[PDB]
């Protein structure tokens, strides 16, 4: 089995006015399929040829790595939103971020702090720490809490300037805010109880 | 004096179709302004507050050194372009390319290539050496040879998503092919001879 782009849970248009069809478009079928096709590309005749992408995401280093991770996480930043979502959390990690940060309110001014603030290209994450804490982290350009073992990844949200410049242009903290209409909890619930299990 | 947004030597549809008049205004009313903006008020009521940009260049670090240097990068990315430019390299300039490269074509498609494989926020670099030799550089996000001590700056372009991301989206190739259309030797020669002198 090649690697392959995994499909989208929801339509182009989906996300929007929050994310455009536009930028969805671009971002999935441009970006992140680019990612997949360079990384085939790159392995192609190399030791790494017939290797699923857990083994190269382990494995690799290099442009090799940076086309494999991004291709994760692309698809954890598709998975961490969607339609009819966004709003307060609900269930565990409703339970989960208000012990953690003391309430969801404190979380989400830190976590858009940070978003806001991370200079040049990378990521925010919402992870769950070796002590079983929830944390903010981001990373540069292609780094993730799994390679960087940080943390276990919850949610996520793109600040490459390709997330939101088509939308936003440089209005960065308009784009963050428009993302907490979309994100989905019943995401982070699932991957909080696979976490802790 | 306060350190100010230096004004551009040219209009701001000057650069089209090649870089447009939108990203202009967004590229230097935006982003090359607001790191002007930053770096004020994070020096305001600080030891850095009266300091030239050169001083804190060879001072600062974190935020502080990131917007600096941007400020600097910018200013140096937009003296690297003009309109009438382009072409050819022509003075001392296609001299010392022709040694130092054997031809400009062998030049133009290194830099392309280190211009289009930089991964993640970025600059390209043109620079003389402490051999005065010519080299081909790249640095991240605020980066540049002058803080990292590998050369003198000839010509930057920048690779940054918000360069180009309103004209040609992820097809940064079409941008840096546009940007040869652009490139001020004048200014190449200008920087050489004072390198040298
Ligand atoms: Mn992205
Ligand atoms: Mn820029
Ligand atoms: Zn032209």
């Amino acid at each position: 089995m090649a690697i392959t782009l995994p499909k989208l849970k929801y339509a182009l248009n989906a996300l929007s006015p929050h994310i455009s069809e536009e930028t969805l478009s671009f971002h999935y079928n441009k970006h992140h399929a680019g990612y997949v096709n360079k990384l085939n590309g790159l392995i192609k005749d190399t030791p790494l040829a017939n290797k699923s992408l857990t083994d190269i995401l382990k494995e690799s280093t290099g442009a090799i790595f940076n086309n494999a991770a991004q291709i994760w996480n692309h698809s954890f930043y598709w998975d961490s939103m969607g339609p009819n979502c966004g709003g307060e959390p609900h269930g565990e990690i409703k339970e989960k971020i208000q012990e953690d940060f003391g309430s969801f309110n404190n979380f989400k001014d830190q976590f858009s702090n940070v978003l806001c603030g991370h200079f040049g290209s990378g990521w925010g994450w919402l992870a769950l720490n070796k002590n079983n804490k929830l944390v903010i982290l981001q990373t540069h350009d292609a780094g993730n809490p799994i390679k960087e073992n940080t943390g276990i990844p919850i949610l996520t949200c793109d600040v490459w300037e390709h997330a939101y410049y088509i939308d936003y242009r440089n209005d960065r903290l308009s784009y963050v805010k428009a993302w907490w209409n979309l994100v989905n909890w019943n995401f982070a619930n699932e991957n909080l109880k696979n976490a802790l299990n």
